[PDB]
């Protein structure tokens, strides 16, 4: 219930350098309000990150939202915060076409290769799959589909001509235009999901009640520009399980 240090877990949505660089100015922020010392950990894969979850051994997990509701089922955690922009506390997923293949709406995916990203990641599996399947394309039936494991991965393949269409993190694909890491020209939005709720930042369950406390507090206080800017948000807002119910419900069909 009272950790000497805090073990923090961070999804593999990108490559770990990046994923670690990203939060190491809040790994910092949080060592000098909570007064403990914490260790970053960045699994593998989705599905080994919510293994060590259900083993009781992360303190903190910043989950999306579908490896939440996975590791939910299995695992004694707590969401408490998310990402706010512009007063908002959602994202989107985005269809990405290979660009020189041509691939810029629905029909020309028809017959080519999908990327995904991991099997259990929200924008760049379940949310890009559901939206195909409205517009009636389905794995392995009118396409093939790859799991190439991150959200860059997916970019990559789709910008290179591996995959000739992809589903990605619209934060994540904008990151990656930014840092020059993707040419622009390269790939071709098709289309943008609905809202879903931002990724839960989750805390083991039977920790201390005022270590809880102090944890949330520490999130919801963060104001300062520099911290944020890896992720371009404003801020953190608190966040319950049933703000996830609307992701359980598209895992659920």
């Amino acid at each position: 219930a009272n950790p000497q240090k805090l073990v923090v877990a961070l999804l593999p949505d990108e490559s770990a350098a990046t994923v670690i660089q990203n939060n190491k100015g809040l790994e910092m922020y949080l060592e000098n309000k909570l007064n403990k010392d914490i260790e970053l950990f960045v699994s593998t894969d989705y599905s080994s990150m919510i293994e060590v979850a259900s083993k009781g051994r992360l303190d903190l997990a910043y989950f999306g939202p579908l490896s939440y509701v996975l590791a939910k089922t299995k695992s004694n955690i707590e969401p408490f915060a998310a990402l706010e922009k512009d007063g908002k506390n959602t994202y989107q997923a985005l269809v990405i076409g290979n660009a020189e293949a041509g691939i810029n709406s629905y029909e020309k995916i028809e017959g080519k290769i999908m990327a995904y990203g991991d099997q259990a990641s929200t924008s760049s599996h379940l949310i890009p799959k559901s939206m195909l399947k409205q517009k009636q394309l389905k794995a392995g039936e009118n396409y093939e589909e790859v799991f190439v494991g991150a959200h860059d991965a997916v970019a990559i393949a789709v910008a290179n001509g591996k995959a000739q269409a992809g589903g990605l993190s619209k934060p994540i694909f904008t990151a990656l235009i930014e840092r020059g890491t993707i040419d622009k020209n390269k790939v071709i939005i098709i289309a943008e999901s609905k809202p879903f709720p931002q990724y839960p930042w989750t805390m083991r369950s039977d920790l201390d009640s005022e270590l809880k406390t102090q944890i949330q507090q520490a999130f919801l206080e963060l104001e300062d520009k520099a911290i944020l800017k890896p992720f371009k948000a404003d801020a953190f807002t608190l966040v319950t399980d049933q703000d996830y119910d609307v992701v359980r419900n598209l895992g659920e069909v």
